[PDB]
């Protein structure tokens, strides 16, 4: 079955679904890029992933491929009871039908306040701030901040305190040219209430300046002019790090460069990457972000899907913005906020780079150039090696080379790096880095219970990062069990001197039967060897397994006591294994960010006391850390040590190490000529086999 | 300025001629020595005292005498001792002092002494000439017996059960040609007693065949010939993996190759690496293994010393050899058992490669070619990046390049990989990988409580690996404190709507004042942020710090209840911080392997309830994992996912990211020509002309 079922929609296919929806949605249908709250609107159109039954029927058993469909989110603002609605639209490329799956999926209409804040909304909010509200305090603002074209606004987190609220705290910052404005908070923060569908009716519920609450910007300017406010002059320009990214040092000799001496050893065709060892499909959800499907090692499928589900950032702090802030980044979109990869910085210069197409908050499809990069990377390490000077004189090794796919999501200040790396041993590593700029507060007072001073007038606010992954392993077929292997010591008499005691080392295997048993809380310890496995077995008779191996420094999760916690229930777990249902496609939702108190998807609902003894299983992995900012996070947070993710590793899945059969392996005996070419491939790189290519002239995918 | 350089070949011959002429005649070469002889076991660099060394490197003083330390086996006397002697000054030695007593308070029992290469050879003459033909009937019928040329022997762990013992279990294995013999256990294990100083007197305390215990080989042969022993014939050759390393698949298009477009960006002179950012010295102890001294980031020193102290492997199993085995690898030697790096496999092809000289168990100095490699590696990752489509249109980042130093020690089956990697952010990563062959048993019976079947007739025995590192951080001078930062949530009324509650996130700092508070047991949780710091502060007024960040999947340590456990008490700790003394230079010792019950050094003695508030500190980091072998370990165990170690990371130590001032940084704005060469270095013969391949050879 040779189709590309998992490919993100092309631009024709988006135009096609747009044309279709235009014609059929009633007249009065506004473009989303200019829409007001009471308008109608196509928010999003993206690929609707196919149901698994049908997909595998095609891929494995040759049946016809399932209708390729799209899913549009529609803001219905023009009516007595405004709803959000999800509609499926197919088949592609010539759509002929549309049904409204909203009720059928979340049992009821979608409250209109759950909708993401549109780009027009943010723009209206700024008209309200800069034109109507902020000149009421123009005296204060001359005095402190060089006064509304030099200042600039930034959003927060959940918007309110209570299901249905839509009130956001907004920070104010100097509009720094050519570097991060995120460091130069001016101390002013405005709780805006924009729940109403008429922007004229929008209020400013509270105000916060340098330590103090006020009821309005008027009453702040009353108190300023009455001489009753100690105001702090915050510089406006400066130099190095806090103000720049451009290094003052001039370029020196060049760093090392990697090249393929005789052509590449893989190919990308559409959504499908293929190599001597690995074959897989890849994509970005608009909200979910990265994903790969149909991963096959030497022709056998290991995983149906691996895909980011959510990223979280829980903050604390002095100011109301920082202590309210819980970003659920799916609500903005890890795909929407993807950004071009800059060649030679984000991936190796000779990597192959791929575009990504999308239709969000517009009516034309746009394209993000160089959104993904795929490459083979020599790691420096040997994968494996042994040198025998003992009894027999030989050497046998293999340098590890690895296959890689990378996107980067720039969510305001943060640049998330998402890596999916494919080892020649049959292992799959998922990785998640955070760089970019820190979300900062204005430095004031009881600092230190809440973070570190990091520049003049700048607090680095404490926060946690957590991220969720879905790992739908299909280990040797759909029917899988989970096993927990570990270890134990048993006091025993030494057999041949019973007078003497010895501490006896033993393996421990428990087969986990129920969802509740394989759900592991953050804080609880957890089996050293945990793997999903098969009815089937390898040559020596052990169940065929793939083994999850985590890499987390997890923060304490937001306590359960909180009304908000439900919107990201998944943070509380390290790992959970679950019966994989069509009704349960995802862990979070775009709709949880703006109403986590009545969550649109609640992940703890999935762990519900069913068997996981021989069913189609799906593993859910949380990974993250705590981050007390510090001075070396200026200008940017750095990758080193901040890799988090997991390994999927073979455990009695094969009969031997597949890399035994590698084309790149190296062997020689003591009695051989190790530097003769017929014995050793490495002895010909010099003779002839050299010659770095001419390079492609540099290009860049641009900006908005 | 080369205080820390391992001894040259001249300097070894020099100490060896000096020791010859002054040790009494009757002084035998160690390679040939019998237990009752006298013997120079080792001569290696004696590291200088820290007061004096710093005096020299910082304050201009003259250098401390360059000295050597020789271990001498004094077997020819009424009470035989082992003795460590300092010998100086170099390169013209004129003195020699016996530090043994002054260091471990008394003589060194002769049984603590490492099993020499001649001892292993004598044990094999006993085994194959006197003992094994007593059972040539069984061995014809099970293992193709020829008079012992087809079989082969391998050591175990501590030797005996009790302080003073010297009785070693030995497994038998087919002598596979050109691939690891370690997978072909024949089922036979002999407890040999070799304590005596007269090899004629050596006994065979016990025997183990195929699940059952016998008192000698004669008795097993009685029981065999009586038809009373079910014998199975174990094949002798075979194909693929379990029997080979050579891939059957022909070489394909070549893998990616890294080269330096306009020459290297570092240099190696003797023991000293130098680069644009980093400057350090490097070496191997003979027993302790890798180490680096005088690490200087942009000229300021961060660490005095980082050094491997010990590697440990605890096993379990069906058979006596497996369940008795706890290898303390220092007792063999991580430096001795270092092996040449094979260019293009163990390190980048274009890396620079350095020799190592040693003098152990001989009288001439030998050399291990290509023992170290140093290289710059482009990682493919960015060190950092931001892309702004928001309010202002710009891009600013930096691909991470890294500097690396690597040695590999092959201890029998196991190939340990030791890495020291130097990030341009000011971080140092220490890494430890294990590859090579698994140590295997013969498959019989109750398997499964004890490991996995992994080939025909081969059990992969469960085991833990752990390793110990000494990290002598000198954060902004000698006086350091340690701090433990972490996090907490505090229920609080929302200020601006107090009828609602909010879970308020807060940092948590405690300054650890006592050694007991900064020693962290395996099992117990540990502060998310834990760093050594200074009196001094950065611009913003935070204490200047380096943070330790571990990477361990610890095995359960050997229980305390065990008589053996003191010989590696560092296994029970994740991390310990400690007043740094000259009487406490190391964590284990070469003498612990052969007598852990009366440990020659016991690490828990260092954690002794002193203050660590503003003292010269040292951190000790344990790292390791559990290994239940599995089919994908044949023919070798793979590196993937098996990296363990730690990061040493700036924490308010600088005023900003030093990489901000990087030469290889990249910046451009929306309104610029991103592909014009004057804006972007990335927008600009017959490249690598490669050295013809060579190899360091074998014994
Ligand atoms: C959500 O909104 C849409 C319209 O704004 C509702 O769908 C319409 O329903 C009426 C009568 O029920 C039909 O005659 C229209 O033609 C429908 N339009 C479409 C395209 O679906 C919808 O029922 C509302 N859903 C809920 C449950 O609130
Ligand atoms: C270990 O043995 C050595 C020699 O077998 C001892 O060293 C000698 O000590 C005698 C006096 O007891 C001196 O006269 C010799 O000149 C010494 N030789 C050297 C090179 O030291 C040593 O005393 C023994 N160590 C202990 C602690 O017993
Ligand atoms: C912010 O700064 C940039 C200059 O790079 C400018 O183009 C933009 O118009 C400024 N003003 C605001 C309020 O966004
Ligand atoms: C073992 O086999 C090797 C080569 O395969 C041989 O050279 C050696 O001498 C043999 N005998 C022993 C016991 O070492
Ligand atoms: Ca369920
Ligand atoms: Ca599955
Ligand atoms: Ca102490
Ligand atoms: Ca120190
Ligand atoms: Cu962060
Ligand atoms: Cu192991």
């Amino acid at each position: 079955g040779q189709s590309q079922l998992f490919a993100d929609l092309s631009r024709e296919e988006l135009t096609a679904v747009m044309r279709f929806l235009t014609q059929r949605l009633g007249p009065g249908l506004v473009d989303a890029a200019q829409a007001r709250p009471s308008d109608n609107c196509v928010f999003s159109v993206e690929l609707q992933l196919p149901p698994k039954a049908a997909a595998l029927a095609h891929l494995d058993r040759g049946s016809p491929p399932p209708a390729r469909e799209a899913l549009a989110i529609v803001f219905f603002g023009r009516q007595p009871q405004p709803n959000v609605s999800e509609l499926v639209v197919g088949p592609l490329p010539h759509p002929s039908y549309m049904r409204d799956v909203t009720v059928e999926r979340h049992g009821g209409p979608l409250p209109y306040h759950r909708r993401p804040v549109l780009f027009q909304e943010y723009l209206d909010i700024d008209q309200m701030i800069f034109n109507r509200e902020l000149p009421q305090a123009s005296g204060l603002l001359h005095h402190c901040c060089f006064y509304g074209r030099n200042l600039v606004t930034m959003t927060t987190a959940p918007r309110g305190l209570q299901s249905g609220d839509r009130a956001t705290w907004f920070g104010l910052y100097y509009n720094i040219s050519g570097a991060g404005f995120f460091l130069h908070h001016v101390g002013l923060e405005l709780l805006v209430n924009h729940k109403a569908l008429d922007p004229a009716r929008w209020t400013i519920q509270k105000v916060f300046y340098q330590g103090r609450y006020y009821d309005s910007l008027a009453q702040l300017e009353a108190q300023f002019e009455a001489g009753l406010v100690n105001v702090v002059l915050i510089p406006d320009n400066g130099t190095g790090g806090s103000w720049s990214l451009k290094s003052p040092v001039p370029p020196g000799p060049a760093p090392p460069l990697q090249f393929y001496p005789q052509g590449p050893r893989f190919s990308v065709q559409g959504s499908r990457v293929a190599s001597s060892l690995w074959t897989f499909s890849f994509g970005l959800g608009a909200f979910s972000g990265p994903r790969i499907f149909d991963v096959r090692f030497q022709g056998e499928r290991l995983v149906y899907e691996i895909s980011l589900q959510e990223a979280l950032a829980i903050y604390g702090g002095n100011s109301p913005a920082a202590m309210t802030t819980r970003y659920v980044d799916g609500g903005f979109g890890m795909g929407k906020y993807t950004t071009p990869l800059t060649r030679g910085v984000d991936c190796p210069y000779l990597a192959t780079y791929v575009d990504w197409h999308f239709l969000l908050e517009s009516q034309a499809p746009k394209t993000i150039r160089d959104a993904f990069c795929v490459f083979e990377q020599n790691q420096g390490l040997p994968l494996r090696r042994h040198h025998s000077d003992l009894y027999s004189h030989y050497f046998g090794g293999l340098a590890e080379t690895v296959l890689v796919v990378r996107s980067m999501s720039t969510l305001l200040n943060y640049d998330y790096v998402w890596d999916t790396v494919f080892h020649p041993s049959g292992a799959i590593e998922i990785r998640f880095y955070a760089t970019g700029y820190i979300s900062s507060a204005f430095l004031f007072g009881a600092t230190g219970k809440y973070g570190n001073q990091v520049s003049e007038h700048t607090l680095g606010t404490v926060h946690t990062h957590s991220a969720h992954f879905k790992v739908d392993l299909d280990v040797a077929g759909l029917e899988n069990w989970v096993w927990a292997e570990d270890m134990v010591f048993v006091p025993m008499a030494v057999p041949w001197s019973p007078e003497h005691q010895l501490q006896r080392l033993q393996v421990t295997r428990k087969l986990l039967e129920m969802e509740e048993q394989a759900a592991f809380l953050v804080g609880s310890a957890t089996p050293r060897y945990l793997y999903l496995a098969s009815n089937h077995s390898n040559k020596w008779g052990h169940p065929r397994g793939y083994r999850i191996q985590m890499l987390s420094f997890a923060g304490e999760p937001l306590p359960q006591n909180s009304s908000m916690a439900r919107g990201f229930s998944w943070e509380r777990y390290q790992l959970a294994v679950t019966q994989r249902k069509e009704e349960e496609p995802s862990s979070s939702s775009v709709f949880n960010q703006n109403d986590p108190w009545a969550p649109t998807v609640d992940f703890s609902d999935f762990i519900n006391n069913e068997t996981i003894a021989g069913k189609d299983l799906v593993a859910w992995v949380t990974a993250g850390f705590l981050h007390i900012p510090h001075a070396e996070d200026i200008p940017n947070t750095v990758t080193v040590g901040n890799g988090v993710g997991f390994f999927l590793r073979p455990y009695n899945f094969f009969d031997e190490d597949p890399s035994f059969y590698s084309a790149d392996s190296i062997y020689f005996r003591g009695d051989q000529d190790a530097g003769a070419c017929e014995v050793n491939p490495l002895a010909c790189l010099p003779q002839a086999a050299a010659c770095a290519p001419d390079l492609p002239a540099f290009s860049h995918g641009g900006f908005s």
